[PDB]
């Protein structure tokens, strides 16, 4: 149980980040050329929350291999001096940092 409430804070602070509009929704492969192909296992802030509402996630390092999950594809498919790039270190710096204060 423990696990899961700092689960929720940390996803909700995501969520409400300045930084955080690029990982909201599951990214539209029709939209950006390319991201099928590249892109084996998306992820994004809402489908951690559903997942986190149903109950999905046995510990917090499932919770945490989804949000790295979030960042590694964001370096894969995007430079690092791309605006969307420049958003996800930002949220990535967010998480690790997050993570650790409570890890
Ligand atoms: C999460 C991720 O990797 N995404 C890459 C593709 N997305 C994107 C949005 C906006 C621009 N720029 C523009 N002028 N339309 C480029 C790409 C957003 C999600
Ligand atoms: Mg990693």
């Amino acid at each position: 149980h423990s696990d899961l409430t700092f689960c929720e804070i940390i996803l909700m602070e995501m969520e409400s980040h300045d930084a955080a509009w690029p990982f909201l929704e599951p990214v539209n492969p029709r939209l950006v050329s390319g991201y099928r192909r590249i892109i084996k296992n998306p992820m994004d802030f809402s489908t951690m929350r559903e997942r986190l509402l149903r109950g999905g996630y046995t510990s917090s390092e499932e919770f945490a291999a989804d949000a790295l999950l979030v960042f590694d594809n964001c370096q894969t498919f995007n430079e690092d001096d791309s605006e969307v790039g420049k958003a996800g270190h930002i949220m990535r710096r967010f998480f690790e940092s997050r993570w650790e204060e409570f890890y």
